[PDB]
């Protein structure tokens, strides 16, 4: 079909949604940038390691673990694809400095929605279990979701990924019902 | 075709509450909002049931805010939820006239380590799959975006 | 192939109390095999034993039932027959089993993909999603959540076929075309 400059890919965790990403990056023809949000435990060292190891010489890596938008902005162009490593993440580093996250959400679905270049959302889908026990962990599930439905007006394409399947849900009509 | 009924599933701030809502405001019906300037509003905390079938008219358009917190509530007086759960499914289909029920998916995480949570986890699965099979229409929201599973045929496999 | 050709192994994703053993239930039962029951579930505890009982009060006498607490690819290999129909109760609880005993979880996760491939008669796993909560506290809980969705991952692209459960209504992602995009 015709080029679209924004991907957004829905997953839980461990869903195949980062190899879904890399193929659809893989597959286009463009320069590939990984945007890096993970901060280096041991099991992120190992999911860094993991990602890495399966990523060829093609790829350039360039780190924004707090200033995504500002990053994406500066390093989009037509003759590159952008993939951001996790939206999840870098909420996660924003939350955990005591950032208010409104603003930065707000800043990178307006940022996502103006893109000049193509990018690659890789986000969590973090809302589909019981409410959290502790205050900071609602507040970032409440976020999580909030990010997820901004960017995903904002994006010319929306995939959910189960299971390592991908499900295309936008472009697509909303449902309409006669009551 | 006219539908009397639609399931909204979808996780915490999925967009479905907006969605519901968005669905009335299109359908050019007297739009009321259910509580467990076109708008009522209506409170049922415990009778919800008895609630729809008194408070649905042919030109009314209920909307239920959350099925999760009605369940909730019967949970904390310790009641059996089984018999409540079977009575708004038959519920559903009976309505003097349109509803849409808004639910939340929360059985998509790990097994939680306290009774009360693995108790409500069941029963609002459970909740969810007789409100299904009871309603004409169900959609999935997602990231704010809306994807109808029903009607619409269920795939079959052979073997 | 048409989509009404038999095939030989469907995997079934649901969230708890999803629909998802129903589901696989009614899949079974429109087959003119003989129905094995694969067990995974230990009753535990009171809840276990619940969710037991629920499960065997659902089927009529039609199904035979085999316990495989943790040797589940083995059993397998051993009971799957042309003239027969088995069904993995859950893959999660298998995986929680192995979990408490204190296996590596890859290897028997690897094995069951690959017998996938090449059992002698048809198969329905049936699975949980675990992925779609926050990041749990404690680390077990956080090995499990990622064993779970590489499992899901791997009995996926090994299958035939594959069908979310949601609210009790089953939709298929396998076989389908996936989305392509242009940059
Ligand atoms: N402790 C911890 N581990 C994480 C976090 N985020 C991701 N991980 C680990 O990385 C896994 C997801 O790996 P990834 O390849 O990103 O999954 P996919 O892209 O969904 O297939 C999880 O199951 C965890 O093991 C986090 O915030 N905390
Ligand atoms: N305590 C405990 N309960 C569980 C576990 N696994 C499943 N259950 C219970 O069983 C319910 C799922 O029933 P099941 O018939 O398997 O659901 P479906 O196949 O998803 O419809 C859950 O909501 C829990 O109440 C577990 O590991 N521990």
């Amino acid at each position: 079909g015709d080029p679209i400059k924004s991907l957004l890919v829905v997953g839980g965790a461990r869903s195949g949604k980062s190899r879904f990403a890399q193929r659809m990056a893989e597959a286009s023809g463009r320069s590939l940038v990984l945007i890096a949000t993970a901060q280096p435990d041991a099991e992120m060292a190992d999911r860094i390691s993991r990602h890495a190891a399966d990523r060829d010489a093609r790829w350039t890596l360039i780190e924004a673990f707090f200033d995504l938008g500002q990053t994406l902005r500066r390093e989009a162009q037509p003759e590159r694809l952008l993939v951001v490593d996790s939206v999840t993440l870098w909420l996660s580093n924003l939350l955990l400095r005591g950032d208010d996250l409104s603003p930065p959400i707000k800043d990178l679905a307006r940022t996502a929605a103006r893109l000049e270049g193509p990018v690659i959302f890789v986000s969590n889908e973090v809302g589909a279990g019981i409410v959290p026990d502790n205050a900071l962990a609602r507040a970032f599930r409440d976020a999580q979701g909030m990010c997820n439905q901004r960017l995903a007006e904002a994006c010319d394409a929306v995939t959910l990924v189960t299971a390592g399947i991908a499900t295309q849900i936008k472009p697509g009509p909303e449902p309409v019902f006669r009551f």
